[PDB]
DNA sequence: GGGAAGCCGGC
DNA sequence: CGCCGGCTTCCC
């Protein structure tokens, strides 16, 4: 398999810069409300300390300099929506992880070898740069994870290539603390029963691994660890689609509510197209602007009736817990095929 | 079935 | 930047 993983560096930033390029050289702080945070810095921002999650509080005192501006979401995705577009000229299947990340699938593209699909990747970071002015980060190997992995190593503006013929002695020396599902709270035990890095995985007891870890993911390390890991790109998009629509005026009621709820299954759902859920999320946004959400998963796609019949049972729910009022009522569906 | 808990990771 | 939206597993 030969998978070319994209990722777009500081997006938000980036897109900011591209449109006024008066930004360009100074710190620039993109700022998200639910006191706000930061959503993206800029490289001169990133440079004087301010993070990503960083309440803008604690930015502006370290960043008194920078120009913090509001995001702008609708014009993001429509840059993210004409890369992917980019993106899936040069692919047999993409996988859209994100926003601003995802994953290609070129194994048929390149006629299955690795050396012009490094190539096809440069090609691409250099499309992308010269149609829309966005700098990404690009990670080939044989799978999506390696490929994720090499990617943030290489960042920023940066290609990073695992070849097949690299792909075990690469995993043999990398840090147990690198691999995804492993935060910092495992990781630290993992240490503690003398895990260091991923080759340690294959010389340890499986049981005094799995009572910390969990069946799945000691199988996933354990798979992991000796190449055996391989799940496909599938050609499709893990972003949340849905709809918020504001009401006439504030209500607790549920049948008030459960038209306005009703008809959001369908303005969203016309533009949801071919792909199908296993998630639904009634949203409801208060008069205090608070959001509360009732999820629930199905192994099984989404009709448009398994929707309502499983709405308004997730409003009762919300309805039934909280005491806020609410002034708008919404859906979002995710786990697509 | 589905709520509580712990963990990961994006923001 | 330390907090809370998805997944997995424990528990009732
Ligand atoms: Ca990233």
């Amino acid at each position: 398999m030969i998978v070319i993983f994209v990722d777009f560096d500081y997006f938000f930033a980036q897109v900011e810069e591209v449109l006024n390029p008066q930004y360009k050289g100074k710190p620039l702080v993109v700022c998200v409300y639910s006191s706000g945070a930061v959503a993206t810095a800029n490289y001169e921002a990133r440079k004087l300390g301010v993070k990503a999650g960083m309440p803008i509080i604690k930015a502006m005192q370290i960043a008194p300099s920078a120009i913090y501006v509001p995001m702008r979401k609708p014009i993001y995705e429509a840059f993210s929506n004409r890369i992917m577009n980019l993106l899936n000229k040069h692919a047999d299947k993409i996988e859209v992880a994100s926003i601003d990340e995802a994953y290609l699938d070129v194994t048929n593209k390149v006629e299955g070898n690795f050396e012009n699909g490094i190539e096809l990747a440069r090609k691409i970071k250099q499309e992308i740069l010269e149609k829309e002015k966005i700098t990404v980060t690009v990670g080939v190997a044989p799978n999506k994870i390696l490929a994720k992995i090499i990617a943030d190593k290489s960042k920023p503006n940066g290609l990073g290539v695992i070849r097949p013929t690299e792909v075990q002695d690469f995993l043999n020396e990398l840090d147990i603390d690198e691999i995804p599902g492993i935060g910092s709270v495992l990781a630290r035990r993992l240490n503690e029963l003398g895990i260091q890095k991923l080759r340690d995985i294959l010389s340890k007891n499986y049981n005094e691994l799995e009572k910390i870890t969990g069946k799945a993911k000691a199988l996933y390390l354990l798979k992991l660890a000796q190449n055996k890991y391989s799940e496909p790109v599938e050609n499709k998009s893990k972003i949340p689609h849905g709809r918020i629509v504001t009401m006439k005026r504030n209500s607790r009621n549920l049948e008030e509510i459960k038209p306005y709820l009703f008809r959001a299954i369908e303005e969203s759902y016309y533009k949801l197209d071919k792909r199908i859920p296993k998630a639904i999320h009634v949203v409801a946004v208060t008069e205090d602007l608070d959001i509360v959400s009732r999820g629930r998963t199905f192994p099984h796609g989404i009709s448009k009736e398994t929707a309502y019949s499983e709405s308004v049972k997730l409003l009762q729910k919300i309805l039934e817990e909280d005491e806020r009022k609410i002034r708008r009522i919404g859906v979002r569906f995710s786990k697509f095929i």
